[PDB]
C-alpha cells in the first residue's frame, strides 16, 4: 500500500500545500494501482 504523505496538509504554507497536493496525487495513482 502507497505510503500515505507524512507532509502537513491542513496546517501549511499554499505553495507547501501544493507540494502535498503533488504527493496526494501521486499517492491517489499508486493507490488505484494499489
Amino acid at each position: 500500500p502507497p505510503t500515505k504523505p507524512t507532509k502537513p496538509g491542513d496546517n501549511a504554507t499554499p505553495e507547501k500545500l501544493a507540494k502535498y497536493q503533488a504527493d496526494l496525487a501521486k499517492y491517489q495513482k499508486d493507490l488505484a494501482d494499489y
